[PDB]
């Protein structure tokens, strides 16, 4: 069938590829206009492909669809539209436009965790089963009724990295294959999503992603990994923005053999350098080890080096 793909990033791309590979026509993909000189993975791969590539800054303004945007999807003749990884809100007149609508993936096990970030709620919660689910789009936020979903397990140390391309990437590709496979064939279903266990949480940016320091180890340790790397838990330490990467909770040891000192503004206690990274303390006296450590300036550098 006609299909129009409206996403970014590599997983977009990959969704691209694997329905015009079962023999849709890939009508036009709608993405992210290039910044820093950079094209988006999905415009690069439909490009060569001579399918039509939409850079569209934004596709509502002032409450309403722009005119223009609307008209140049509608031309492309869409019978459904996928959105595998989409960053913008998309206007009814757009998702209502396809004879089949348009179906959207989203990696949580909705109703839990709508909006942008669910996985990094995911993590920050400590669920322990996540996933995602196909849903065909309606006005609400992720609201939309489901097609189908897929579930995994949650690991301790799982930051959003690490449950994103051993499950979330290649499990929701063939979830959106097959669910466009269910429509095409004319059996998806319309499931609606159960009221019970619905939950919203705001986007993960960098300015909401500052660390709560009077809490547990394990909270603090499901929220630096729920931010891991994207956008990046972070603290002040000596006056600079210092952010968190690769954190694992850790009872082990005394002391775990000594190590350095670290005083951190608000911190329970101060942490410790050591040969092995940062140890941290929560409220609770229990002890979270963080490998890595970036200041503002980019550089990434191992927590046991802080000082060196
Ligand atoms: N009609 C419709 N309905 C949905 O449920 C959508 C979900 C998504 C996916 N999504 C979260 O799962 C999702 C992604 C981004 C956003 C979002 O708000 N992005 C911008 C705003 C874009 C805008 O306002 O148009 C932002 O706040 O940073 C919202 C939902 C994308 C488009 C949708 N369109």
């Amino acid at each position: 069938m006609k299909i129009a793909v409206i996403g970014q990033s590599l997983f977009g791309q990959e969704v691209y590829k694997e329905l015009k590979n079962e023999g849709h026509m890939i009508v036009g993909v709608f993405t992210i206009p290039d910044k820093d000189g950079k094209v988006d993975p999905l415009a690069i791969e439909a490009e060569k492909d001579g399918v039509p590539v939409f850079k569209f800054p934004r596709w509502r303004l002032k409450g309403k669809a722009i005119t223009e945007v609307v008209d140049q999807y509608k031309a492309v003749g869409a019978e459904l539209n996928v959105l595998p990884f989409c960053s913008q809100f998309i206007p009814m007149e757009v998702i209502d436009h396809p004879k089949h609508g348009s179906i959207i993936y989203h990696p949580s096990l909705l109703p839990r965790h709508r909006g942008a970030s669910a996985i990094n709620w995911t993590l920050i919660h400590g669920d322990k089963k996540g996933g995602f689910t196909v849903f065909w789009a309606d006005d609400g936020l992720d609201t939309g009724p489901i097609l189908l979903q897929r579930e995994c397990d949650v690991e301790p140390n799982d930051n959003v990295n690490s449950i994103y391309k051993r499950f979330l990437f290649p499990e929701g590709v063939k979830g959106m294959v097959e669910a466009v496979r269910l429509i095409a064939t004319g059996k998806a279903p319309r499931i609606k999503q159960p009221e019970e266990g619905a939950t919203y949480e705001c986007i993960q940016k960098k300015e909401n992603s500052k660390i709560d320091w009077n809490q547990p180890a394990e909270a603090i340790h499901n929220w630096i990994r729920g931010n891991d790397r994207v956008p990046g838990a972070w603290a002040e330490i000596d006056g600079k923005s210092v952010s968190f990467y690769g954190s694992t909770l850790l009872e082990n040891d005394h002391f775990s053999s000594n190590g350095q000192p670290l005083e951190i503004p608000g911190a329970s206690r101060a942490a410790l350098v050591t040969k092995n990274g940062l140890v941290l303390f929560g409220n609770d006296g229990k002890m979270l080890l963080v490998k890595n450590l970036q200041f503002e300036d980019g550089k990434m550098i191992p927590g046991s080096q802080y000082f060196k």
